[PDB]
Parts: C-alpha cells; sequence; structure tokens
DNA sequence: CGGCCTACG
DNA sequence: CGTA
DNA sequence: GCCG
C-alpha cells in the first residue's frame, strides 16, 4: 500500500508522527557525521514514511509492510512507544561527538570533513576556532562571525520585503527577468534557514551573464555582508532590515534559462530527501537521468523538453505532487 | 551482494 | 574542500 | 540500514 519511493507518495508538511520522525531524523544526522551515507539514507527513509502516514503509529504491528522498517528502526519505534524514550537516541543526544559535530557543522563553509578533522584535533567550540583563525578560509571566517544570526530562523514574514529588494536589482541587471522563491517557503514552510530564488527571463539566452549583473548591484546597494566574489549560483550572506537595526540572513540565487527552469524549479524547491529519492527512481525505474537542468533519455541520447513540474512528473510516469506535498 | 542524487563555486 |  |  505504501510506494517504496518518497516521490510516489504525498508528505505534507505536517502529520501524526512528528515525534518518531524526529528520533529516526537524529540517527539519520549521526550516521552522516561518520560517514555512513547508507544508514544516513535508510533512517530518513523511514522517518518520510512516517509523514506519509495518515493517523499515528500506535503498535508495532502498524509498522509490517511498511518499507523501509526492518530490525534496528522498528526497534527505535517500539522503545518510543514503550517509554517514551530510545536509549541509543538519547545517548547520540548527548554524546559529545554528536554536539559538537553539529555545532561545527551548521557554520556556513564547514562541512562533515572539515568538523571531523576538526573534532580529531581536540576542538569543540565555536571559542575554539576563533581563538585560531588562521586555520579559517575566508568562507568559514563569515559563517563563524554570522553565526548567531545565521542560527536564527527566517521568518516567511521577512521573506516579501527581501524578495522585492532583489526584483529590483534583478529588472535593473535584466528587464523583464523575474525572480520565483523556491525552497522550502515554496512547499508551505513558515520558517527556515535561508532564502532561496530562482531567476530566469521568458526570452532563452538572455539570462547568460546576469548572476554576476544581479550581485554587483546588490553589493552596491549595501545589502551584501558576505558573497564568493561567470557563475550561476550564488550563496551569499545578506542584510535583512529589523526594528531599528537589521539581521545576517543566507540567500541563495540561482540563474536558470527559460528552457531548463522547470528542471530547476523542481530542483531547487525540493525537499532534499524528495528530490534525491526522484533521482533515484528516474535512473533505477525508468533509465533517464535527471538533474536541475533537464532529463536525458541515455539511450537515444536525447534531453526530454519540459514547459512545467506538471510535465516532468509525466514524463517520469508519476502522480503529480504540488510543492506542498513534496516534504519528504 | 551493490547501491545509495547530481550538480556548481 | 565548500555549497544547493 | 535496508531494498531488490
Ligand atoms: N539534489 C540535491 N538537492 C539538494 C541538496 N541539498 C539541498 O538543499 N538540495 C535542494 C533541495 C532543497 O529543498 C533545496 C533548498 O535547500 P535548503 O537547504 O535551503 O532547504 P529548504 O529550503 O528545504 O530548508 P530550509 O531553508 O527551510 O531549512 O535545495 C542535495 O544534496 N542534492
Ligand atoms: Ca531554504
Ligand atoms: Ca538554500
Ligand atoms: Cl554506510
Ligand atoms: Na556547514
Amino acid at each position: 500500500w505504501m510506494p517504496a519511493y518518497a516521490c510516489q507518495r504525498p508528505t505534507p508538511l505536517t502529520h501524526h508522527n512528528t515525534g518518531l520522525s524526529e528520533a529516526l531524523e537524529i540517527l539519520a544526522e549521526a550516521a552522516g557525521f561518520e560517514g555512513s551515507e547508507g544508514r544516513l539514507l535508510t533512517f530518513c527513509r523511514a522517518a518520510s514514511v512516517l509523514k506519509a502516514l495518515p493517523s499515528p503509529v500506535t503498535t508495532l504491528s502498524q509498522l509490517q509492510g511498511l518499507p523501509h522498517f526492518g530490525e534496528h528502526s522498528s526497534r527505535v519505534v517500539q522503545e518510543l512507544l514503550e517509554h517514551g524514550v530510545c536509549e541509543e537516541v538519547e545517548r547520540v543526544r548527548r554524546s559529545e561527538r554528536y554536539q559538537t559535530m553539529k555545532l561545527f557543522t551548521q557554520i556556513f563553509g564547514v562541512g562533515v570533513k572539515t568538523a571531523d578533522r576538526w573534532y580529531r584535533e581536540g576542538l569543540r567550540t565555536l571559542d575554539d576556532l576563533r581563538e585560531q583563525p588562521q586555520k579559517l578560509t575566508q568562507q568559514q571566517k563569515a559563517g563563524l562571525q554570522h553565526h548567531q544570526d545565521l542560527s536564527t530562523p527566517v521568518l516567511r514574514s521577512d521573506v516579501d520585503a527581501l524578495q522585492q529588494v532583489v526584483e529590483e536589482a534583478v529588472g535593473q541587471a535584466l528587464p523583464g527577468a523575474t525572480v520565483t522563491l523556491t525552497g522550502g517557503f515554496r512547499r508551505g514552510k513558515l520558517q527556515g534557514h535561508d532564502v532561496d530564488f530562482l531567476i530566469t527571463h521568458p526570452k532563452e539566452g538572455q539570462e547568460a551573464g546576469l548572476l554576476p549583473r544581479v550581485m554587483c548591484r546588490l553589493q552596491d546597494q549595501g545589502l551584501i555582508l558576505y558573497h564568493q566574489h561567470a557563475f550561476e549560483r550564488s550563496f551569499c550572506i545578506f542584510r535583512l532590515p529589523q526594528p531599528g537595526s537589521w539581521k545576517a540572513v543566507r540567500v541563495d540565487l540561482v540563474v536558470a534559462p527559460v528552457s531548463q527552469f522547470p528542471f530547476a524549479l523542481l530542483g531547487w524547491t525540493g525537499s532534499k530527501l524528495f528530490q534525491r529519492e526522484l533521482r533515484r527512481f528516474s535512473r533505477k525505474e525508468k533509465g533517464l537521468w535527471l538533474n536541475s537542468h533537464g532529463l536525458f533519455d541515455p539511450e537515444q541520447k536525447t534531453f526530454f523538453q519540459a514547459a512545467s513540474e506538471e510535465d516532468i512528473f509525466r514524463h517520469l510516469g508519476l502522480e503529480y505532487l504540488p510543492p506542498e506535498q513534496r516534504n519528504a
């Protein structure tokens, strides 16, 4: 009854198994810190199965038949149902390794590999990193300076005002260019850790060279606290107004030609697990290669022309899911 | 057992 | 290596 | 860790 791929079932933003999904996601995250991407995926997939269920899981027998629930994930759920707490999950939560890798990897510019190396060197706190700043990249220095603000959620209420300053710069850079809100906010989220915008122009080719022009105008307006600088993705830190002040916010800007816009919209709208599952489904079940630029048939060596996300789901033989049901 | 998404900066 |  |  429950299909094995998350892109085959609707997954709403809020659901009926929040506590169980959150515990499995802790185990997924810990697997990621240890470099076990397979274990990370299984725990994330099991969590997403629960998000897709129509009612709360009451008893272990309701997990029989569900995909991605074997010995380990089933024992986690069983302990939460019987005791309200999973010993394994709480042990991870209070471990020094978990807490430190979580704190380090949440820094912009620090990935699992860097956080792991710092952990092995004996570092444990942000103040530890600030005392040896010559070891840091410029990106990591910015992530560390702005860490407090960047750890505060961006509110959907902030986004409209930010979209209009981006739209102003985009319109000067290229009249007729459009800005589309993507990411979690497009899936209905009321907060997020960053804002994601997709930029295009209805005349194919006109978008070439656009993003540098946009970033030069935003920087001239004094709005850019950090950015990396030809390119098509920019990961920047923006000055967002607040009452009598301002706060730093992460903003991602992406440019796509209009021919690729449906693929880019699909990819940047997520969720991350949804898109990994969709790409896995495309390749393993349909023999087609999917990315944020297009959908390739490697037999005929042809790209599928899409005018909408609906087109892409149809070409993969999948029932259409609106963004709000892509919260795997 | 192999596989686990696929890009760009 | 980082980022999405 | 789980699926096929
Ligand atoms: N294919 C692919 N897409 C990814 C990856 N990471 C990642 O964030 N994306 C896509 C799907 C995400 O929904 C989208 C935006 O990323 P994000 O980290 O801002 O996620 P979000 O908006 O859903 O989350 P948030 O800001 O509310 O916390 O980018 C990845 O590793 N692979
Ligand atoms: Ca986001
Ligand atoms: Ca983002
Ligand atoms: Cl693994
Ligand atoms: Na990071």
